[PDB]
C-alpha cells in the first residue's frame, strides 16, 4: 500500500443539500469548516448521466425530483451555486465537467417533500431568461440571519413582485415594508435604491447563485446595535475571536475576546482590561508569531497599528491568540526601566549577581532603593548602602547617589557592586579616612579577589588582625604595600607603624593610591 492502485482513476465529489444553508451566519450559503456534505468517490472518467443515477438511487430521489448546481468560485472570491445543464452536459466525463476540482462541490436541490408527495416535477428553468436566487432575511433585534430558501425567477421580474415571495417566506404579513440588499461578496452589501425596475437591470452581473438579504423597514431597527443588513455584514467583516493568554502562567487556556479587525492598541488594551476588572495601563502585551507560537517581543503602547496587523501572521486556519502579562505598575513607568546587572556583597561577605530594574531617569539613590528590596541586610547593622565601581578587581570608584544612572559606564570591563556601609564607616571624621585595598599575587598588577574599604593612622599589626576578622582566614604568610603612581613600598608587619600617605603627593589627583595584599591564587 498504503494508497491503492487505482485510487488515481478516483475523484471526490462533494454533495450538499439545502438544509446546510439554513441557519448560517456569514457570507455565501454555508462555513466551508462546518458543513455536513454527502461525499462520493466516484471514477474520474465516468460520466455524469451515471453519477446522476448513482446519486439518485443512493440518496432515494427520482431524478426528475433533483437537480445539481455546482458549486463554484468567482473572480471576487465568494462560491456560490452555478448553472449546470444535466442533459446537455450528461455526455461529459466528471474531471470535465468539474475543471479539474478535487473536491468538486455540488449543490442538489430537490422538491418540497411535502409537495413530493404528489410526484410533484422540479419547476422548468430557462438557462438564459432564468435565475436562480437565494433569500436571506436579516433580522436587527436578534442580529441574526435566517435562510429563507431560494427561487427561479425570470430576469425580466420586477423586484417589486418578489417582494411577497420574501414575507411569505420570512414570516410576514403582505403590507410589510422591506429593505433590500445584494449580498454581493464580503465586505459588500448593496442597497437595491429602487424595486420597480427589473433584476437583469437592477443588479450588475446577474447570475445564479445570488443572495438578496431583506429585512423590515421597522423604525423599531434603530435600537439595535446593528440597523441595517449592511451594518451587519460589515460588522461581520471586521469581528475576530482572541485568545488571550498570561505569559505568567503557562499552558494557561487563555481567554477569548471578541474584537475588531480595526481597533488600535489603545482600544485592544481597553477591552481586555475589562473582563479583568484591571486597569489598560496595567496590562503589557507581546506581538506574536502564530505557527513558530509566542509571545513575541513586548508590544509598546505607542504602538499604532491596527489589530489585523498583528495577526497578520496568522492563515485563517489558525485560532487566533495573544499573549499579555499583568503589571504592578503604569505600562509606561514599566516600559521605562532599565536592567542593571551587577554584584551584590551580602551581610556574611560575599558576591551575588543580581539584576535591579531601576528607572532610565534614575540615578544612583535610586538603584540603591531597588536593592534594598532584593536583600536581608543583616542584623544589627547601619542600613546604608553604597555603589561602587571595580575593575581588575581594585576599586577605582565610589559613586554619589546623586549620579545619574545614565552616566555610569556601559563598558564590561567595569563591574558595579552595591554593599552595606560598615557602622564604623559613617560616623567618620582628620585622624580619620577611608581607603582603597585589593589582593595582588608577585607583581602589583597580578590583582585578584575582592577588593574593599577600610578605616586609615597609629600603629599596624592589629590592621592585620581587623583584617584577619574581616577576611576570616587561618594567612601566617602574605607581605602588605602601598601602591601609588609607578612603585610601591611593602610594609614592615612588625615595626611599621601610618598617616596619609595613601593621597596623590601633589604631582595629580587620581588615581589614589591603594593598599594591597600579597599572597598566593
Amino acid at each position: 500500500g498504503p494508497l491503492g492502485s487505482e485510487a488515481h482513476l478516483y475523484m471526490q465529489v462533494q454533495i450538499v443539500a439545502e438544509d446546510q444553508f439554513c441557519g448560517h451566519q456569514g457570507n455565501d450559503m454555508y462555513d466551508e469548516e462546518k458543513v455536513k456534505y454527502t461525499v462520493f468517490k466516484v471514477l474520474k472518467n465516468s460520466s455524469l448521466a451515471e453519477f446522476v443515477q448513482s446519486l439518485s438511487q443512493t440518496m432515494g430521489f427520482p431524478q426528475d425530483q433533483i437537480r445539481l448546481w455546482p458549486m463554484q468560485a468567482r473572480s471576487n472570491g465568494t462560491k456560490r451555486p452555478a448553472m449546470l445543464d444535466n442533459e446537455a452536459d450528461g455526455n461529459k466525463t466528471m474531471i470535465e465537467l468539474s475543471d479539474n476540482e478535487n473536491p468538486w462541490t455540488i449543490f442538489l436541490e430537490t422538491v418540497d417533500p411535502e409537495l413530493a408527495a404528489s410526484g410533484a416535477t422540479l419547476p422548468k428553468f430557462d438557462k438564459d431568461h432564468d435565475v436562480m436566487l437565494f433569500l436571506k432575511m436579516y433580522d436587527p433585534k436578534t442580529r441574526s440571519l435566517n435562510y429563507c430558501g431560494h427561487i427561479y425567477t425570470p430576469i425580466s421580474c420586477k423586484i417589486r413582485d418578489l417582494l411577497p415571495v420574501m414575507c411569505d417566506r420570512a414570516g410576514f404579513i403582505q403590507d410589510t415594508s422591506l429593505i433590500l440588499y445584494e449580498e454581493v461578496k464580503p465586505n459588500l452589501t448593496e442597497r437595491i435604491q429602487d424595486y420597480d425596475v427589473s433584476l437583469d437591470k437592477a443588479l450588475d452581473e446577474l447570475m445564479d447563485g445570488d443572495i438578496i438579504v431583506f429585512q423590515k423597514d421597522d423604525p423599531e431597527n434603530d435600537n439595535s446595535e446593528l440597523p441595517t443588513a449592511k451594518e451587519y455584514f460589515r460588522d461581520l467583516y471586521h469581528r475576530v475571536d482572541v485568545i488571550f493568554c498570561d505569559k505568567t502562567i503557562p499552558n494557561d487556556p487563555g481567554f477569548v475576546v471578541t474584537l475588531s479587525n480595526r481597533m488600535n492598541y489603545f482600544q485592544v488594551a481597553k477591552t481586555v482590561a475589562q473582563r479583568l476588572n484591571t486597569d489598560p495601563m496595567l496590562l503589557q502585551f507581546f506581538k506574536s508569531q502564530g505557527y513558530r507560537d509566542g509571545p513575541g517581543n513586548p508590544l509598546r503602547h505607542n504602538y499604532e497599528g491596527t489589530l489585523r496587523d498583528l495577526l497578520q501572521f496568522f492563515k485563517p486556519r489558525q485560532p487566533k491568540k495573544l499573549y499579555y502579562q499583568q503589571l504592578k505598575m503604569k505600562i509606561t513607568d514599566f516600559e521605562n526601566r532599565r536592567s542593571f546587572k551587577c554584584i551584590w556583597l551580602n551581610s556574611q561577605f560575599r558576591e551575588e549577581e543580581i539584576t535591579l530594574y531601576p528607572d532610565k531617569h534614575g540615578c544612583v539613590r535610586d538603584l540603591l532603593e531597588e536593592c534594598k528590596k532584593a536583600v536581608e541586610l543583616g542584623e544589627k547593622a547601619s542600613g546604608k548602602l553604597r555603589l561602587l565601581e571595580i575593575v581588575s578587581y581594585k576599586i577605582i570608584g565610589v559613586h554619589q547617589e546623586d549620579e545619574l544612572l545614565e552616566c555610569l559606564s556601559p563598558a564590561t570591563s567595569r563591574t558595579f557592586r552595591i554593599e552595606e556601609i560598615p557602622l564604623d564607616q559613617v560616623d567618620i571624621d582628620e585622624n580619620e579616612m577611608l581607603v582603597t585595598v585589593a589582593h595582588f599575587h608577585k607583581e602589583v598588577f597580578g590583582t585578584f579577589g575582592i577588593p574593599f574599604l577600610l578605616r586609615i593612622g597609629e600603629h599596624f599589626r592589629e590592621v592585620m588582625k581587623r583584617i584577619q576578622s574581616l577576611l576570616d582566614i587561618q594567612f601566617e604568610k602574605f607581605k602588605f604595600a602601598i601602591v601609588m603612581m609607578g612603585r610601591h613600598q611593602y610594609i614592615n608587619e612588625d615595626e611599621y607603624e601610618n598617616l596619609k600617605d595613601f593621597e596623590p603627593q601633589p604631582g595629580m589627583s587620581h588615581p589614589r593610591p591603594w593598599l594591597g595584599l600579597d599572597h598566593f591564587n
